[PDB]
């Protein structure tokens, strides 16, 4: 079980779970101002979501939950998870966002759609902050799993007994990831005082990732994408897998 | 200076800084369905904001900042600060929100304005979570000061030298409040492992306070309050105080 893993085993499992880095799908032989920036980002997000599902299934503790709860967690967290990935990719690219290895965009390119450049600047400031802190890959995968488990855990509909059991388990997994972060920091030599300070600096950036997700979601809902299968159904379909290909 | 305070001195200073608990201003001899719920909450928020300014000036480190930066921090954080106060007041009132000692409202009373009951439920879930964790008053005042200092620190416009110095100072104050939280938890007997776990559980709730603030702000902007002095000017006026009454 998730709750019996050691720190190194948690880290190994999170590292192995990482999704691939995907490419934007545009014709690189054709001009750039043809392309719709929102169309490129939308297509990229849709492909990435399928992989995110595979990733979340490999995060220790996640497939112990109900499919209803798995859907709820991913529905709450998907844009934060995309965003923390984006910021992490972009750390060593000051002033730009690496949406994909063929789609590295600066501030100005942000202006194409009224909205983004606000978000674009928030994302660059976050990447900058991670660069300052010298965020490690092992710390990053802990933080991204924390988002997955934490973002939706305060908005479950019910206090059924099953729901109380599900919340307790989520909170126990989160405690194991905190232990794992502390173990990483100790292993790299920081003092106890530096350990707690760094833990707090990393978790406080998660508040800013939430903010950015909310600002982006505000824009996405305003696009008004007239009757399509709701996100929970699509999540349910990808999550509600059969086992015929095992 | 803020940076030279001990933990006990930080806690004492935060406890002494606490604003008063204000009452809603309605005629308690007259019927309830006369009153506009949004009008009551709006009036309450406006009075509370003046006191919040006084409070923020007493948070160690805050008046070392530029008035521009003080405005920016409060402009980002004011609704989170109101909300964490609300949740704290409501902990020992299961199923209700204590907006004021004469304005304790349940879920159903939330429904008066299309919007709130969504937010209302998030706020009740947060109060419940604090009740579960058995949040202390000393921990609460640390968390509320963290919101004040953290919420806006990733969205400063500039990297002027003065701005870099201001960010470094904010980050040093935040590190002192983390040390203070850890000292509280140690003083109350928790193990080192429990210390870090509790630190993470408290800071992750701040992500949910951000979310709720954003959902509320979405509603407030949609009200479309046609040309009034912008919030930054009003903040500037209360913050940009003379010293003639010293
Ligand atoms: C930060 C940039 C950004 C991104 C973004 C994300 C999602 C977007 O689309 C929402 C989905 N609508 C389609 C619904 C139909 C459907 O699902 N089907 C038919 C299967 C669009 C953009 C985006 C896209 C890809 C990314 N990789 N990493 C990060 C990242 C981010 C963005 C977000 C909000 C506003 C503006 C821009
Ligand atoms: C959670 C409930 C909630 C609250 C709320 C907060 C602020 C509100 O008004 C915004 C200000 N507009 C006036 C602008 C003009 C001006 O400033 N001048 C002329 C000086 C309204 C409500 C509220 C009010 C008082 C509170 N105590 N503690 C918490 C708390 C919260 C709420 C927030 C958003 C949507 C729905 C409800």
């Amino acid at each position: 079980l998730a709750l019996s893993l050691t720190a190194d085993q948690m880290v190994s499992a999170l590292l192995d779970a990482e999704p691939p880095i995907l490419y934007s799908e545009y014709d690189p032989t054709r001009p750039f101002s043809e392309a719709s920036m929102m169309g490129l980002l939308t297509n990229l997000a849709d492909r990435e979501l399928v992989h995110m599902i595979n990733w979340a299934k490999r995060v220790p503790g996640f497939v112990d939950l109900t499919l209803h709860d798995q859907v709820h967690l991913l529905e709450s967290a998907w844009l934060e998870i995309l965003m923390i990935g984006l910021v992490w990719r972009s750390m060593e690219h000051p002033g730009k966002l690496l949406f994909a290895p063929n789609l590295l965009l600066d501030r100005n390119q942000g202006k194409s759609v009224e909205g983004m450049v606000e978000i674009f600047d928030m994302l660059l400031a976050t990447s900058s902050r991670f660069r300052m802190m010298n965020l490690q890959g092992e710390e990053f995968v802990c933080l991204k799993s924390i988002i997955l488990l934490n973002s939706g855990v305060y908005t479950f509909l019910s206090s059924t007994l099953k729901s109380l059991e599900e919340k307790d388990h989520i909170h126990r997994v989160l405690d194991k990831i905190t232990d794992t972060l502390i173990h990483l920091m100790a292993k790299a030599g920081l003092t106890l005082q530096q350990q707690h300070q760094r833990l707090a600096q990393l978790l406080l950036i998660l508040s800013h990732i939430r903010h950015m997700s909310n600002k982006g979601m505000e824009h996405l809902y305003s696009m008004k994408c007239k009757n399509v299968v709701p996100l929970s159904d699509l999540l349910l379909e990808m999550l509600d897998a059969h086992r015929l290909h095992a």
